[PDB]
């Protein structure tokens, strides 16, 4: 049950490790 990586996939659509923010999963 990915809860985090939806709000991660997020931070994904984002840019991920590149948007200037680390992952919250």
């Amino acid at each position: 049950e990915e809860e985090c990586v939806r709000l991660y996939i997020q931070w994904l659509k984002d840019g991920g490790p590149s948007s200037g923010r680390p992952p919250p999963c």
